[PDB]
């Protein structure tokens, strides 16, 4: 509360660390469905259904331009990519399997990096 704070976590490396994680996401062989925005003119239903589209290039742009106030807002965008994927694609589809794989991949990195 006022004048009463938990010990200050060193947040000085977060930006570099999230960049690293994102670079690992981008180079994974199953990233291809998530590298660029879904093309809303060419994918019927997507615009109507998926209220907040998100993709790795957009996350990258937001990151490099200081648009994530903190760690968690970055994780929320990454998770949104996979929540969107789940909403639109069947689990038993190539893109549905990519999404599950990439989420698992992300959450382990997230844990190893920010929760020891
Ligand atoms: C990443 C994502 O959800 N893209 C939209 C779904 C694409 C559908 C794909 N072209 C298909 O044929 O199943």
């Amino acid at each position: 509360s006022m004048s009463v704070k938990k010990p200050k976590r060193d947040d000085s490396k977060d930006l570099a660390l999230c960049s690293m994680i994102l670079t690992e996401m981008e180079t994974h062989e199953d990233a291809w469905p998530f590298l660029l925005p879904v093309n809303l003119k060419l994918v019927p239903g997507y615009k109507k259904v998926i209220k907040k589209p998100m993709d790795f290039s957009t996350i990258r742009e937001k990151l490099s331009s200081g648009q994530y106030p903190n760690l968690e807002t970055f994780a929320l965008d990454v998770r949104l990519v996979f929540d969107n994927c789940e909403t639109f694609n069947e689990d038993d589809s190539d893109i549905g399997r990519a999404g599950h794989n990439m989420r698992k991949y992300f959450e382990k990195k997230w844990t190893d990096t920010f929760k020891v």
